[PDB]
DNA sequence: CCGACAGCGCATCAGC
DNA sequence: GCTGATGCGC
DNA sequence: GTCGG
């Protein structure tokens, strides 16, 4: 909050350029700025001083010029004044519409919530069932009610076998007061990097949070990865809960801490790490932290046993999630 | 300057 | 059907 | 849009 105001600039600026210019580096750009500046603990007093820091570059000082004097940006006001653009910009808020889908749907006359519904025949499932909830999905999640969700969740998983371990994981894992969602990440001993024992382990899962009307709708769902909505029900009287997305990622359990790491971000941060880790010759998905010989291809797993590894490997001082935070 | 910029699962389409 | 691209998402 | 070589 120190310096909303400028990460607010440079987020409106990062929404723009990916949503209307669909430029996605001058998005991830913006987005490192606002990062960066969100962390530093001085209020920055010039354009010249952010410049001090990296990912803020002579551009950027500018804006921030523009900004801390008039006490807005010129090029936003003309932006948030434009109409294709602002349309654009609020399609792309609902989830299964992109920057793509954004602009054929404004070209096409659609560019309003009432103009998606009366054209509900023309989104495929995802987009549909974002319309659904549109106004739900925006809403923040209070941590008392991750609280309840994950009781639900680890319980509901714990009656299908008793083998599987349940970590919810997203800004929940990293302290955070409230959140945008529930991230569980799921392991069974009966699927690792060696074989797949059992198939539909994560369809096991899915029908039981189904089969007791927590899950409500599904946005997509693969052998490892369920997208969807889930709903905390509500005592006698009371008025329902809002619907809120879930994602359920099933990862070998014997590469858990890569996935661990990986679901708990943020993606910022998964994103400065996965792009050190290179500097220091190693890639990092959420399988594994294999190196980069010569030749520059990725070698085998290194051998793994606690999130910390990793942080070792390219010469970090560990990171306790709730510092994650980026 | 200039090329890299993180890494991948699901949906869906093109082309076969 | 398959694979590769592309969109969208995590 | 920024940065590292
Ligand atoms: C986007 C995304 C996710 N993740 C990994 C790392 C992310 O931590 C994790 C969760 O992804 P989301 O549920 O999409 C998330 F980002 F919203 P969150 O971090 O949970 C959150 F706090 F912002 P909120 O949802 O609002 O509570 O997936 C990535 O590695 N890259 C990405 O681009
Ligand atoms: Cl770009
Ligand atoms: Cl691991
Ligand atoms: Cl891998
Ligand atoms: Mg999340
Ligand atoms: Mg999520
Ligand atoms: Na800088
Ligand atoms: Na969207």
């Amino acid at each position: 909050t120190l310096n909303g105001g400028i990460t607010d600039m440079l987020t409106e600026l990062a929404n723009f350029e990916k949503n209307v210019s669909q430029a996605i580096h001058k998005y991830n750009a913006y987005r490192k700025a606002a990062s960066v500046i969100a962390k530093y603990p001085h209020k920055i007093k010039s354009g010249a001083e952010a410049k001090k820091l990296p990912g803020v570059g002579t551009k950027i000082a500018e804006k921030i010029d523009e900004f801390l004097a008039t006490g807005k940006l010129r090029k936003l006001e003309k932006i948030r004044q434009d109409d294709t653009s602002s349309s654009i910009n609020f399609l792309t808020r609902v989830s299964g519409i992109g920057p793509s889908a954004a602009r054929k749907f404004v070209d096409e006359g659609i560019k309003t919530l009432e103009d998606l519904r009366k054209n509900e025949d023309k989104l495929n499932h995802h987009q549909r069932i974002g319309l659904k909830y549109f106004g739900d999905f925006e809403k923040r999640i209070p941590r008392e009610e991750m609280l309840q969700m994950q009781d639900i969740v680890l319980n509901e998983v714990k009656k299908v076998d008793s083998e599987y371990i349940a970590t919810v994981c997203g800004s929940f894992r990293r302290g955070a007061e409230s959140s945008g969602d529930m991230d569980v990440l799921l392991t069974h001993p009966s699927f690792t990097s060696e074989s797949t024992k059992q198939p539909k382990l994560l369809h096991q899962v899915v029908e039981q949070l189904q089969k007791v009307h927590f899950i409500t709708d599904t946005l997509s769902k693969g052998e490892t990865k369920f997208m969807g909505v889930c709903q905390l029900p509500s005592k006698n009287d009371e008025k329902e809960y809002p619907h809120r997305r879930i994602d359920i990622r099933l990862i070998p359990k014997d590469q858990y801490y890569c996935g661990v790491l990986y679901f708990t971000g943020s993606d910022i941060f998964n994103k400065n790490m996965r792009a050190h880790a290179l500097e220091k010759g190693f890639t990092i998905n959420e399988y594994t932290i294999r190196p980069l010989g010569v030749t520059g291809v990725a070698g085998e797993p290194l051998p793994v046993d606690s999130e910390k590894d990793i942080f070792d490997y390219i010469q970090w001082k560990y990171r306790e999630p709730k510092d994650r935070s980026e």
